[PDB]
């Protein structure tokens, strides 16, 4: 029981509005879906036909039971999602103001189950053997998950591919300095790094994309992916720098666009494709999720991404 | 500005299912309502035409701003609902399994704004002069709310009517013994106590409604109201013992039925009705909320209760 993609990190219930363009005071009803970045990435990888697993936790409650069943329904192995005996399954609300404004309201207090992960919760054989290990900067925000991440990544030993989502949300950290310290350690144990401008700033102290990628490769990462929003997205190795323009769509809900990108990145890397094709494929996958109201339930299949790739 | 009913305690957003008889895993959409027991009692009192106010707080977020606007839309003076600068507006979920099972899932972590109330948040003149002061045992569960309740109840000096809802939620306390200790002090500073069997057990160590009522009178209240479920309600004074049977209805969501009862009890006391009329009216009011999916928006008017009685 080795997996192609072993993702580690956030899992929770998204309670999102069923009317768009209204603030929470005007929302009349909300839906319910599986979410959390790491969980979304494990789903997106599964939708590309890969055998995918998530290391996370849920609470000992009906929302946690929901998420465990939904992961399996969406094609993700849930065997490393333990039930926490103390903390509640987190909920996240949002507002939906297209094209660019999707405010998030996290209820992850006082600690999310997903930040209570123990290396006991996972097979370290699978950690070593997995084709891809996917993890987040948020995973280093609190103990015991920080120490667990360090154990996992030490034993992982920078095997191809070990993918670091630079995932910076200031409200999850005591300070930017705290996040940078952890990101620096994690970069030295990663083969791929993915972040936007704020994220790359936190991780390597570089606002400009080309300097960002260079700073990331200096840590020993062999593929830097710098998301640029307006200017699109760049992929950099020691052998080549590739850039792709933004795939323009009618955005319904942009939340989790980057997780579908991350899942599609995993597929392109497992497929051994050229870097330009990986980045094109990943870039299109994220736009497809952004063009729908849903995320975890709406993750694009490989045929839907290949069709849209023009 | 003196109110007829000054309620103190919890206030939150109810995120309740729009489908009944299904667990959270099978709920497809949720509504968004003002809720919290003291907030509900203030709304219920208002719907019987009484001038009512709530001492509580909200978080500095869109859900808190909603609750400020919803209180006022529902006819309750929000002047004593301050915006807490630290903690988030709480949300509560439930499952709706009639006739008898309405489990609650509170997100009140690490602290609810309502438990951060300070004596400076309220007019102490209104505390002293309001016809009815209504408070909950949950208000004693944490500081500074505990201290605030103490200061308030000391200055009120047991004037008619000072109403103690024995409101016992085990998860809000470190132990039942800590709840009992606070309930003994509150009972010495109250004129009316209202609770179900389990709440009377916590408060005075009696489960049988006649012994509980005598025990509550010995602690110093003038009127003990023991709710007995399908066997109705008992009211006891030093001169009088009265039992009223329930009002039969097809139950959808029993949540908030106690709160409708409380607002209706406020109306009966303010009207100086005989005890048996007060209980019948209050039982019917509770039964009508029990009949509906909604809680705060389903609090009945006096004419609606009258129509059900007649």
């Amino acid at each position: 029981s080795t997996h192609e993609v072993l993702a580690i990190g956030r899992l929770g219930v998204d309670i999102y509005p069923l009317q768009s363009g209204v603030g929470l005071a005007d929302v009349q009803s909300f839906g319910k879906y599986l979410g959390g970045s790491a969980a979304n990435v494990s789903v997106a990888a599964a939708r590309h036909g890969h055998n995918s697993a998530l290391l996370s936790r849920v609470g000992n409650d009906p929302f946690g039971e929901y998420l465990l069943a939904e992961l399996e329904r969406l094609g993700v192995d849930n065997q490393y999602v333990a039930t926490d005996q103390t903390f509640k399954t987190p909920v996240t609300f949002c507002e939906i103001f297209p094209p660019d404004d999707f405010p998030l309201y996290f209820y992850r207090e006082p600690k999310a189950p997903d930040l209570n992960i123990e290396s006991a919760d996972v097979s370290l054989d699978d950690v070593r053997e997995a084709d891809i290990l996917w993890f987040t900067l948020t995973g280093f925000s609190e103990e015991p998950s920080r120490g667990t991440h360090r154990e996992i990544l030490t034993t992982r030993a920078n095997r191809r591919h070990t993918i670091f989502d630079l995932d910076y949300r200031p409200m999850f950290w005591e300070s930017p300095e705290e996040a940078t310290k952890q990101a620096e350690w994690a970069l030295q144990h990663s083969t791929v790094a993915v972040g936007n401008k704020e994220e790359c700033e936190i991780a390597v102290g570089e606002t400009e994309p080309e300097r960002a990628g260079r700073a990331l490769l200096e840590r020993g990462v062999e593929l830097a992916i710098v998301k640029q929003g307006p200017k699109g997205v760049m992929a950099m190795t020691k052998d080549e720098t590739v850039e792709v323009p933004p795939f323009f769509v009618d955005v319904i809900n942009g939340l989790g666009a980057g997780d579908a990108f991350g899942g599609a990145l995993c597929h392109g890397l497992l497929s051994e494709w050229p870097l330009e094709k990986v980045l094109r494929f990943a870039n299109t996958a994220g736009a497809l999720v952004a063009s729908r109201l849903e995320c975890s339930t709406a993750m694009p299949t490989t045929d839907e991404v290949e069709a849209s790739l023009n």
